[PDB]
């Protein structure tokens, strides 16, 4: 048995599915009376009373029979590659696939940039760090399968500076930044040095409720599911007997919040997220020695069918006049590619919304889920210096990250070059949201002609000097700078359009059931991190792929290989609720309805 | 006398100033007891009881005496040019100025792109339309002063298509898009065809309160000042006895909302905004024949001192060790420019936050106001066709704008080429927020090499065909396309960083008093649309400039030219509350405090 803290996210997700399916089943039994796949008897359905799987008798463990089939994988990020890897391992007779990549590059949001092919001469533009928590079992299994060299990622370093209001942070000092009301600021005195615990308090109130009675706690959490984290703090709602915080208190919390947007996401999932690290929040973090793109390389090279880059799918369709399995097609550069029995789309939702999907006959609400989700921006700037001055001169010897209200916002000291004494890469700027958009405005796809330094480099070098002024001069940093740098803004990437999906108030609880269920007669799948309760991480991408493969096997009643899937590829807690009294078959049925 | 509807925005803004000043005065009288500029007597101060202007006896109407002074204007957008125009007209003896422009282009968010120098061969990337409402008096005066050729802007056209859920809009049809619950959708049946009135209802409830008792209404509006428009609709708060709307209802409202973001701004200013057009909302709209940049041209050419382009200010400072007037300086490309008695900064706040402002010794809360405000993204795509097929084939003969859930979102039919039969420009895509970021990801600063068509053009042409499918084929539009197009995304512009400031919940009421008040001993001014209650429009930019010039004249006690300013340059309702019992002098004093 897994303890409560590690089980709540999955229980939460599964309950959300049941809530939606029950309403849609009631509605359809009140819109058609009969539902294809069920035997309706006589509002009726509810979240803890849904029909059993009528096909379960075939799923109990207890050559060329399978007709030749071909599936299409849209996207060669980690989700698409994982689908292909699973399919390869299952070795389904006469089953083949095409995997199309829009970019010339494979990997998607797994993206290491190499300045040279020198050992440590890189930086990760996408995913870079991985926590050893139980929800990440599937991820670390993939690392094992592909033989990834894992090293320690230092989240908290030594002597990393913090700079706000042009004051450096100092331990055991009341309001070191001098921004509190007592020192002529507007930040409330009870908040300025206690941001972390006020937040933990707000979440802890609902974590405590869920702990002793989940359903009761779930019902209470639903009352704040329709509000942002900022809103909850600005109301203490919904009643609200919870502690209030004025405008400047919350603004200071947001200021101190570097990293992805939290205050504009649903408070309910902010609460769920605080369970993620309650084994507790001192697990070990890991990164891949040589860059995350080593995973991409290992995965794409073991594929039975090679990734086709520079193939941008612009339309997806199904021919319902044709009774055969392979009646689906995609359009690439004006050319039709047909004969597919299933299409897995693994792109970011913005990319999918850009396609012509009329041929799929998607229901408007599912089309909404694809269109309406926002993506959080992220930008990275990396600079090469002739020596690691932060290690040697500043005493920053074990990674970590600096924080400031300066434009660069965060400076990340690499965990993979701690012993180097020569040329060294620094992740000088790591930003999110509006900060990332601002730095991104300075990042141009066509770099300046050597050796001219543009506004971005000049801004970063100046910010770095002020941030490390306790040990470094601006002159010294400029001299140490080799003239080599690279930068990347994800919202400017047409193939992705942001770091990862942001779920606003009510968006996950209402749209996640739609993103997870099949379409086009159970032949179309929306795959990717955003389609999973484990979103914004690799695990979400990997779990979504596993889920979609399940529903694909279920669609064509390949019970032998469905069982094989459950034996070989089930890691951690399974997101999809399968079994006789599960909901996977109901999502399948709702996603396979005729027209 | 002006009627209530046209006075509420100014009364609202002036009251917000009084609320903040009263708190800061009480605080400072509880932090220092004495305040430089006042004679404190003995919590005490309140919004309707603030000290009179001790210098008013000099301001009542009732050669070279003025020492030589020089001021710096940062930014050659419409705000900076307007400052220069006012200064020129006042002809203050021995007063000169430098105006520095970061871009090679003058005009900022006034930006017409000319494909050729042909008569109608352009499109406006920034501001383009201007409503004849009383708040716009200052704007139309500027148009008159510069001799702008005004023509009719058609907001609502004829036969403009609307496309949602792949259904075209049709009058007198219940749920034409088929997205309501009754037709298997999730949009509530009472909302789907009545979005406009449900919104008007929500605002009308508070507009009604303000109408009969402003202060009482103001106090009630403050209770919803800390919530978004979406939040208010999702709560009916704050009590809340107001009508509720579920997730899909509000999502449909947002979907139908093309144009700038509204649902994430404060509900309080959403209410105030609904007064903007209550003379009512059928005023005439105007645009400038030949493009908005004609205004920029007229303004910059009449300037006594020519705009210096390619001059990016990277730092602003004041020398408090020096008792002389001109003790301020700016840094441009590593070079110091000194001798300034006042600096007017007119840049977008993101640009100002990018500067080194340590030499100004800004108070942390004012620095917050500069840093924390978000900007709404906007993107435009314009295409040239060999003939105006929308006029000739589609019957769209009087401008207007199409609306769709397709990627291009809105298609604007130009009001300045209605009679043309040959080559014609179409504003094929006009987007905001996340939509603008997505289209913007396809807009690259280095265009494709002729005559290759990139993903953006292909996407737009396909969307245009579906949008105008009632009269046009995709083939026909492709043939009509000349191969010439241009696109621009404002969040990608490092000199601006977005369309205009977005004021989230609580942000205007709390930060506007800081953005409006001087700094650095009353010698530094934050100027621009975001510094005004009339923000996101040209009037806000123009009113901010006028306000800053007032405080500049007041700082150096130039009463002769201060009076001249009030006689010649006072248009519409004055935002800044001046007079004996005003608050301008208190903002000045709070903004001139020593260190
Ligand atoms: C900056 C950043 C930091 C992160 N940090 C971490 C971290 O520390 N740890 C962690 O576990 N996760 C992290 N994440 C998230 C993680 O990287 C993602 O969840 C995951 O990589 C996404 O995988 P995916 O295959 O679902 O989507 P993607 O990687 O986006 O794959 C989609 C692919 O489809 C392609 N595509 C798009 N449009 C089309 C089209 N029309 N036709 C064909 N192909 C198309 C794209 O090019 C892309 O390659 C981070 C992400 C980012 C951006
Ligand atoms: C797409 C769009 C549509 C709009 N629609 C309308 C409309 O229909 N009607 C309407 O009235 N208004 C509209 N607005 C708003 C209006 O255009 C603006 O309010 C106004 O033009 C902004 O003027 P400004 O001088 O305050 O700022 P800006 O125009 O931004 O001027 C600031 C200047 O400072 C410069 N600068 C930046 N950084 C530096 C630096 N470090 N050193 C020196 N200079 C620097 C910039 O290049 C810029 O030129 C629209 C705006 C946009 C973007």
């Amino acid at each position: 048995n897994v303890d409560f803290a590690e089980s709540v996210r999955t229980r939460w997700a599964r309950r959300l599915i049941r809530e939606k399916v029950a309403k849609e089943l009631n509605i359809l039994t009140e819109r058609l009376g009969e539902v294809p796949g069920i035997p309706p008897p006589r509002g009726g359905y509810s979240h803890d009373n849904l029909p059993s799987d009528p096909l379960y008798s075939s799923i109990k463990p207890a050559e060329e029979e399978l007709p030749p089939r071909k599936v299409c994988i849209v996207g060669a990020g980690v989700s698409g590659l994982y689908i292909a890897m699973i399919l390869d391992d299952l070795k389904i007779p006469n089953l083949t696939y095409d995997i199309f990549e829009s970019s010339s590059r494979t990997g998607g949001r797994l993206y290491t940039h190499h300045f040279t092919d020198a050992k440590h001469d890189y930086y990760d533009i996408g995913a870079m760090r991985y926590p050893d928590i139980p929800s990440m079992k599937r991820t670390f299994n993939l690392f094992k399968r592909t033989g990834m060299p894992l090293i320690k990622y230092y989240l908290d370093g030594e002597n990393t500076p913090q700079l706000y209001n042009n004051h450096f942070f100092a331990k055991g000092v009341v309001d070191p930044y001098m921004v509190s009301v007592a020192n002529g600021g507007t930040v409330p005195d009870d908040v300025v040095d206690s941001v972390g615990e006020k937040l933990q308090q707000a979440f802890g109130y609902y974590k405590e409720k869920l702990a002793e009675d989940f359903d009761k706690g779930f019902d209470e959490l639903m009352l704040v599911d329709d509000m942002t984290t900022r809103e909850y703090l600005k109301r203490g709602g919904p009643k609200g007997e919870a502690p209030k915080y004025d405008f400047f208190a919350i603004q200071w919390m947001e200021t101190q919040n570097t990293g992805t947007n939290l205050f504009d996401q649903a408070f309910s999932e902010s609460v769920i997220d605080s369970f993620d690290f309650d084994n507790p929040t001192k697990p070990e973090w890991y990164c891949i020695e040589g860059g995350t793109s080593l995973l991409v390389d290992a995965m794409k090279e073991t594929l039975v069918h090679k990734v086709q880059n520079n193939k941008r799918v612009e339309a997806i369709s199904i021919d319902l006049d044709a009774p055969d399995d392979g009646n689906m097609s995609v359009k690439i550069g004006g050319k039709d590619y047909s004969g597919y029995s299933t299409v897995f789309n693994t792109t970011a939702l913005g990319c999918l919304d850009r396609m012509d999907l009329r041929g799929l006959n998607l229901h408007p609400t599912q089309a909404d889920a694809i269109r309406c989700l926002h993506y959080d921006n992220s930008t990275k700037v990396a600079l090469k210096f002739s020596y690691p001055w932060w290690i040697k001169d500043c005493g920053i010897t074990c990674g970590g990250a600096a924080s400031t209200d300066l434009p660069l916002r965060t400076c990340v000291y690499p965990s993979y070059n701690l012993g180097d004494t020569g040329e060294a890469v620094l992740l000088a700027s790591y930003t999110w949201s509006q900060d990332a958009t601002r730095i991104g405005s300075l990042v141009k796809d066509a770099p300046p002609q050597p050796p001219k330094e543009d506004e971005l480099v000049e801004l970063i070098l100046q910010n770095l000097a002020r941030l490390h002024a306790e040990h470094m001069t601006y002159e010294k940093i400029k001299e140490a700078y080799t003239g080599v740098y690279h930068a990347y803004c994800w919202a400017n990437d047409p193939n992705v359009g942001g770091a990862f999906a942001l779920f606003g108030p009510g968006q996950f609880s209402n749209l996640y059931p739609y993103l997870m269920r099949p379409a086009a007669g159970g032949k179309f799948h929306i795959v990717g991190e955003a389609s999973s309760v484990h979103h914004a991480w690799i695990i979400g991408s990997l779990e979504s792929a596993y889920t979609a493969v399940y529903q694909f096997l279920y669609k064509y009643k390949m019970w032998d290989y469905l069982r094989l899937l459950l034996e070989r590829w089930q890691y951690g807690l399974q997101e999809l609720e399968t079994g006789k009294h599960g909901t996977a078959h109901l999502q399948f049925i709702l996603g396979s309805l005729p027209k």
